[PDB]
């Protein structure tokens, strides 16, 4: 075992791994609802930009986990980033339906790793998920549910008006 | 009696400690739209946030009405803050009017204690009242008369879109 | 549910609106304070402002549950704000034993507010209590706890030179 | 009859006078206490300075009734400037309470001016005697029973170190 190696269960190594993965997934996700409304003949750009914002965050996160693993003197092991769901996405009130369900999954898989760490009895592990977790996770998951309330309002998926507005005001003007 | 006590009817003083209360009151009550506009199922954070200012507002009121009453040699004498009529508000329509309910009410109670003041020959105590409220009090109940009139206009209750552009542009950019 | 709802029990999301009631009682409490001390025949200004900054950190307090039980998809449910124990509060003395006295009580809240947490499996519940409150509340303890015992050395509540002493030196000098 | 006058009732005109009058004795007593709390064998400087203050007010708003009087097209008519009641006064209590009993004086003065000003339909007086003095006035009588308060506290007339401490203390540092 490596040298540094002190209270990190095989178990939460692995567990940090397969997050790192979920991570990346959730990323390239982000990256593909992008490049949707990018395409002409969608052509909602700051919607677009809000999920480059995204896919950037998760990859972020990513690449916290890998240094995390080699800090507690696990070993990184990475698999396939495996595609998105889907290719194209509908509509705004689609995609931001698709996005609250990954970030659902991705809280759901940080609290069963926090509640591996607490049966492993690891502080450093529980602490690190803590602090740079769940407060976000919590507030992004509050906000695509604001918006998701937002576009009912508005009439998606058929007011296409209400779509426009969306883009223009409820999220951050861009590029 | 107090030392300082000149010219102060104990029903000056039993009034200004239930217009204290009332101003706590109305705090509260705002403070609950601020609550409903920012759950995930309203999401309308501008209007929210007029309403977190107004209860911040009427809050300060009832510190200078305790401030006032300890200048005079009266004393201040709480009771409960009852909580406020209904626990959600429907929507920025609805909770508006309520909001010029509230405020009518306010006045009332305002214009009540002036003339009791005028009745007992406090020219300090009219004064007092005529120098923090009445201008704000007919200001505040204008514009929200002027927020309902466009509310109508844009198509509250039915009319989502209205709704969320009312928050865009009638109320001040927020948080 | 709420769409944003993950992991927040009914319990947890019931004891979040007790202690946003608990806070502002205790808010209210320290106001009362605040004004005790403003009276002509109390005239203690610095300590009275020391009970004011502690109102107001207190309502903060409660406003920071109030968008904590959004984010998590609970529902805010008020109740009557009820008055301080007390309408006098003696002396410095006595006010400092009675705002001890709070804290402890408001502490012991969050304590249990986070065993409850814990034993309900929310780690976002959990360190959003151990990341506002409990560093704070026991420094606030602390502080009281230093003055009570300053107090008794001034020779209160007897010793009305170490009483104005107090205020003098122990509290910030104030507006 | 001045080419001016409007609605400025003679009676009105003389109690401008008489106001005038006790404007500069409250002035001249004023600064009979600061010349006693000057003296070597009393020596209490902040006090002192205080008092100075204090006279220097009441002159100004003897000045301010004399513009009032031509403004409205009364005529100033001045009376002897009488000295105050005692040539000495005793220490920093007696003469708060000197001071206190003077501030109410003046202030029955203005409320019999205002009422006067009621009966004979002068908005215009009414509305100079309630932008000039009931605010400060009231501040005033406030701020002289907080000292008192605080002096009795301190052990006056008895306690010499408690005198030292409020002159170094409740008053502002001096000259
Ligand atoms: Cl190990
Ligand atoms: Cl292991
Ligand atoms: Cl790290
Ligand atoms: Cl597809
Ligand atoms: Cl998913
Ligand atoms: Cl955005
Ligand atoms: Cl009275
Ligand atoms: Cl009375
Ligand atoms: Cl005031
Ligand atoms: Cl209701
Ligand atoms: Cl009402
Ligand atoms: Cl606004
Ligand atoms: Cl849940
Ligand atoms: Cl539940
Ligand atoms: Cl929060
Ligand atoms: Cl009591
Ligand atoms: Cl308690
Ligand atoms: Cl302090
Ligand atoms: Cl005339
Ligand atoms: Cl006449
Ligand atoms: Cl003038
Ligand atoms: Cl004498
Ligand atoms: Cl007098
Ligand atoms: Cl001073
Ligand atoms: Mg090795
Ligand atoms: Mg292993
Ligand atoms: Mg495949
Ligand atoms: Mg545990
Ligand atoms: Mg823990
Ligand atoms: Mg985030
Ligand atoms: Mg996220
Ligand atoms: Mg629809
Ligand atoms: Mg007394
Ligand atoms: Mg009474
Ligand atoms: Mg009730
Ligand atoms: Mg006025
Ligand atoms: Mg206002
Ligand atoms: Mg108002
Ligand atoms: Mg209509
Ligand atoms: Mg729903
Ligand atoms: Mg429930
Ligand atoms: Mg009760
Ligand atoms: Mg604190
Ligand atoms: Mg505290
Ligand atoms: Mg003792
Ligand atoms: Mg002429
Ligand atoms: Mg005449
Ligand atoms: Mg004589
Ligand atoms: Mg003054
Ligand atoms: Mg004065
Ligand atoms: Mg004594
Ligand atoms: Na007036």
């Amino acid at each position: 075992v490596s040298q540094v190696r002190q209270n990190y269960h095989s178990d939460c190594e692995a567990a940090v791994n397969r997050m790192l993965n979920l991570e990346l997934y959730a990323s390239y996700t982000y990256s593909s609802m992008y490049a949707f409304f990018d395409r002409d003949d969608v052509a909602l750009h700051n919607v677009a930009e809000f999920f480059k914002e995204h896919s950037h965050e998760e990859r972020e996160h990513a690449e916290k986990f890998m240094k995390y693993q080699n800090k507690r003197g696990g070993r990184v092991v990475l698999q396939d980033i495996k595609k998105p769901e889907r290719d194209e996405w509908g509509n705004t009130l689609e995609a931001m339906q698709a996005a609250l369900q990954l970030e659902k999954t991705v809280n759901q898989a940080l609290l069963d790793l926090h509640k591996l760490a607490t049966d492993k009895v690891d502080p450093h592990l529980c602490d690190f998920l803590e602090s740079e977790y769940p407060e976000e996770q919590v507030k992004d998951i509050k906000r695509i549910g604001d918006f998701i309330t937002n576009l009912k309002r508005l009439g998606l998926p058929e007011n296409g008006m209400g779509e426009y507005l969306f883009d223009k005001h409820s999220v951050k003007e861009s590029s």
